[PDB]
């Protein structure tokens, strides 16, 4: 009962080599504190790279989720100074959580994992430094 699975999209872009560099205290906090905390969490592992929805057989994932996002992407974006400001990075974290909550049933393990990361995220974002 084989069906066409299609392809995963290319991973989100993580490099903008000709963007001028600008560090901000908020971007520094996101990289060195927020991302580090979530990355090392026991439930981070499914979120550390783009979801392979094809190989995991997640039906209709790319029809439902218009903007895939993951912490591996966010990490590389931060490291490469891809983000112009901290709100762009926070938007990506939110997109990652939103996608998981939209696609999956509320009881599911992956949702519980995302919720644990989001609770920690919001704790750290509460102490985001002023601009
Ligand atoms: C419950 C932990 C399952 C981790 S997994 O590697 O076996 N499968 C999944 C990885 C990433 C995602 C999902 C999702 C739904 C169902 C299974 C999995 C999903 O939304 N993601 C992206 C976080």
């Amino acid at each position: 009962h084989l069906v066409p699975r299609g392809s995963n999209p290319p991973p989100p872009e993580t490099s903008n080599p000709n963007k001028p560099k600008r560090q901000t205290n908020q971007l520094q906090y996101l990289l060195r504190v927020v991302l580090k905390t979530l990355w090392k969490h026991q439930f981070a592992w499914p979120f550390q790279q783009p979801v392979d929805a094809v190989k995991l057989n997640l039906p209709d994932y790319y029809k439902i989720i218009k903007t895939p996002m993951d912490m591996g992407t966010i990490k590389k974006r931060l490291e490469n100074n891809y983000y112009w400001n901290a709100q762009e990075c926070i938007q990506d974290f939110n997109t990652m959580f939103t996608n998981c909550y939209i696609y999956n049933k509320p009881g599911d393990d992956i949702v519980l994992m995302a919720e644990a990361l989001e609770k920690l995220f919001l704790q750290k974002i509460n102490e985001l430094p002023t601009e």
